[PDB]
């Protein structure tokens, strides 16, 4: 229960107008100045494309939303219980990077709610209003918890982007270090270590002093940073075929991408402030860095051990303590548009996975756009926000 | 933050509509079957009427809240920074008990914003929503926490209402066993006590079980029910000065009378099962009692000993533990959050008429010179 307690009408559905790429917004762009406007729906297709096989043989690449007339007018809709919406139509490219050969096509991406005068919307007849949502704001945040078995003190800590995958570590209470990879299953964080290119000599070279990263090093079962990459693989993409390339190239587009990855101005700033990283740089890539990975895990350790500062290489010395002020400055506020953008999200990323699947079933002379795209995800997403 | 992720329309504008009583409102609550049917703004009048002073000699009663056509319409609020309003008006009379005589006169309340066909209010040009809320359902509520400092267990209570003061207890760092009126500011729960009438003795023998509630008292420089009731008045009431009646008053007011205090049949459910209270009795009221309060505290006081198990006195056998408060919830409309200001800025009003009804003279007193609607007209322009 996150909402607001009141909301501007027009800031609302200003961001409803910005979510669909409409052109009263491009307009509103244009005046408040200045170029370089991208819509929500823009977005999203352009973070996920290329889609890619792990061979990688063949992509599909997504663009141009862009929507129909509406099915209905809303007192129709109103009358005969149906949603308010349009036709959403994309336009989506596959590509046989043997052959180089392009298959273009215009793809339905469902029928998509819109929001009406009132700034509501229909969905089966209900007239709906969707509330502004307070979310944590960017930044990395340290806590610190008892276990409720045998009362041990734990501590984990989040990376949390404005936009892009979560990052998280913990130490259990079985005294192991763990990393949680965009939300999926917990795994030794000097799995994540190797996987970035780090040796048991280097690991133990930096995090030696601490006992449980020397014995999380040791019921770690993977050898190398080949295995590493792989098992992270597993772990995010469980049934489907691992290489070792498109594991390397998973891990590169979660955090070091720009692409779907950003932290913004406010988290990269935040994330320098708290590792003391940056000492005299301006803020000009808001991705991750391997230091801020490394950084984080150090920081996480030295909190559990009790340590009060720290210093990492080439970084100043910063206090090392739980941010356990969560709370008044570290949440922001997410408009209609930027919720149902971030549910579109998850639909396509399900959609994302099918696409993948297909990619290595299907008989590559008749592979088409219309072949790989099943918008069902897209289309059970939006359902469920409404 | 405690607002719905998402608002049925109609829900919130028939809300608005129930709150103003509209012809609208009581056609729709005549066909769903409420017999009966009392507005929002209604409800209030009818909870702070009648309005009497100290002797009984003197009385103000409310009635017949309408309104007139909006000033501006909608466009022509948006244009010019105007809000869009209607000026609301009441019935008030006044009776001399003493002559018998009646003074009815029709009262200026205030402007009072309307809600738009989109759910909005236009407040000075600009266009708002307000929005839904989710609050604690009625209840009892027991939980654990732990100091950081000491690494001690410690217990607090909070007794909801659907409607009206909270009232939490809760065992600090230093053993003692503290109680806040209205979330102001903690006092020794003996305090509580003896307010209520109990005496040091009374109190030993209900809670001499507990070093912690022995502690308390010790350390409680108040001396008998007087001197309780002033502390409580001075907490509740700052730079305001205390008298002995004005203390019992506002107690009684606050917890044990149904113009200012309402559990809900869920809410006076939850209390007695929780506390094993009228076990098969049937609900006769919605206030609290001061065996919930005894009940309320000895259950605190017992979940901090380490105890399982509680009986109170002419009650029956509880399991004793913290509460999960997971889910439950209630949903608030704009409607009831809009009807809530007008209680604080109408509870202020009236304090205002309380005060003026002693110092006038009874012969010129008319509604319009007990009446001070700045502190109603604050409340509405704050909330929005």
């Amino acid at each position: 229960p996150r909402g607001s307690h009141m909301m501007l009408l027009d800031v609302q559905t200003d961001s409803f107008e910005w979510l669909i790429g409409s052109p009263r917004w491009r307009e509103s762009a244009a005046e408040r100045g200045d170029v370089n406007p991208v819509g929500g729906l823009e977005e999203v297709l352009y973070e996920l494309s290329p889609i890619e096989d792990f061979s990688g043989s063949m992509s599909l690449s997504f663009s141009d939303p862009r929507f129909d007339d509406v099915k209905a007018p809303v007192d129709e809709c109103k009358d005969k219980d149906m949603t308010y919406a349009a036709p959403l139509f994309v336009t989506a490219e596959f590509i046989n990077n043997n052959t180089g050969e392009i298959k273009s096509q215009t793809v339905f991406m469902g029928d998509f709610p819109m929001m009406t005068e009132k700034g509501t919307f229909i969905i089966n007849g209900t007239e709906r209003v969707v509330v502004s949502q307070l979310v944590r704001s960017p930044g990395v945040y340290f806590d610190e918890t008892i276990d409720k078995s045998t009362d041990k003190t734990l501590h984990s800590v989040k990376v949390i982007p404005s936009r892009g995958a979560w990052l998280e570590f913990d130490v259990d209470k079985r005294d192991t270090v763990g990393v949680r990879i965009d939300r999926k299953r917990r795994q030794p964080v000097t799995v994540l270590l190797k996987a970035l290119g780090w040796t048991s000599e280097q690991i133990v070279e930096r995090f030696g002093f601490s006992e449980i990263m020397r014995s999380t090093l040791e019921k770690d079962n993977t050898v190398g940073t080949d295995e590493a990459l792989l098992d992270i693989y597993r772990k995010l993409r469980p049934g489907e075929p691992p290489t070792k390339e498109s594991a390397q190239t998973l891990l590169e587009n979660l955090f070091f991408k720009e692409k779907r990855y950003d932290l913004a101005r406010v988290g990269r700033y935040k994330v320098n402030k708290k590792l003391g990283l940056h000492v005299g740089e301006p803020i000009t890539s808001s991705t991750l860095t391997e230091e801020d990975v490394v950084a984080t895990i150090e920081y996480l350790v030295r909190l559990h051990e009790g340590q009060t500062t720290m210093t990492v290489p080439g970084g100043v010395e910063v206090p090392v303590e739980t941010d356990d002020i969560d709370h008044f400055g570290n949440r922001r506020l997410r408009t209609v548009g930027e919720l149902i953008q971030n549910q579109i999200r998850v639909g396509m990323s399900r959609m994302e996975r099918v696409v993948r699947e297909r990619m290595t079933t299907q008989d590559v002379e008749a592979i088409t756009p219309q072949t790989l795209i099943n918008i069902r995800p897209v289309v059970a997403a939006i359902k469920e926000f409404f």
